[PDB]
């Protein structure tokens, strides 16, 4: 029930941390996670992630029987959000997407080894904030992302890869967030592979032409020819309402 400063409440999962356990701070009564571990590298590695966007390491704790991890809490997951409700304004949608368009350009400024965005570590917290959870130690499962958020270039493995791969899976991601599907929808793996391929998928006439025009512009085959991750940043779209906290020094 106590460890350190920390009251232990219930178990829950969070993205790529698994089960980890919500605790209130015993003074602050601040809500946190605490991930136990029964590993330095990966440790040393959050450490230097600091991003109001990306789940924080606050402490770790030495129990000379266990390692525990003092995590930012999130205990919602983003896509279960959005399937929770109904149909989202697109604004709702611009806010997390303006969220993780910021994380992904932290990402790429300083040097950190590129992780595949999945669905499931895409974390929402009680502020209604993105917390996406990057982190890499369940595998029995799969050892791959979603095939139905890989860019073309990987799924041919005929091309090389880049940051531009991470630009095809956010257009996953704002396609999802807008029109509540996947672009590439396909049950066979081989037919989508092929869909992913070939840039075949259906743009709603429900979507704004800023939303339609953007995605449009993500969802390009040649990564040569896909819109950078900065550019993302100044579209006419992406700019309404842009909190300025989230746009990179450079910018601000």
């Amino acid at each position: 029930a106590h460890i350190g400063n920390y009251q232990i409440v219930k178990t829950l999962g969070e993205g790529s941390f698994g089960k980890v356990k919500l605790a209130y701070h015993t003074t602050t009564g601040q809500k946190v996670a605490l991930k136990i571990i029964n590993i330095e590298r990966e440790i040393s590695y959050l450490r230097l992630l600091r991003h109001p966007h990306i789940i924080k390491l606050y402490d770790v704790i030495k129990s000379k029987d266990e390692i525990i991890m003092v995590i930012e809490y999130a205990g919602n997951e983003l896509f279960d959000y959005i399937v929770q409700r109904d149909k989202m304004s697109e604004q709702e949608a611009r806010r997390f997407f303006q969220q993780i368009i910021s994380a992904v350009e932290y990402c790429h400024r300083h040097k950190i080894v590129h992780r595949d965005l999945k669905p499931e570590n895409l974390l929402l917290d009680e502020h209604l904030n993105v917390k996406i959870a990057d982190f890499g130690l369940n595998f029995l499962k799969t050892s791959c992302g979603s095939p139905n958020y890989a860019a073309p270039e990987v799924i041919s493995g005929k091309l090389y890869a880049g940051p531009e791969v991470d630009v095809w899976s956010c257009g996953v991601i704002l396609y999802v967030m807008l029109c509540r599907r996947l672009p590439f929808d396909d049950e066979s793996i081989p037919v989508l592979f092929k869909n992913i391929s070939n840039g075949v998928y259906t743009l709603p006439k429900f979507l704004s032409p800023g939303a339609a025009g953007l995605i449009k512009r993500m969802l390009i085959v040649n990564p040569l020819n896909r819109i950078s991750i900065h550019e993302i940043m100044q579209d006419d779209w992406f700019k309404v309402d842009l909190p300025e906290y989230l746009l990179p020094p450079d910018l601000k």
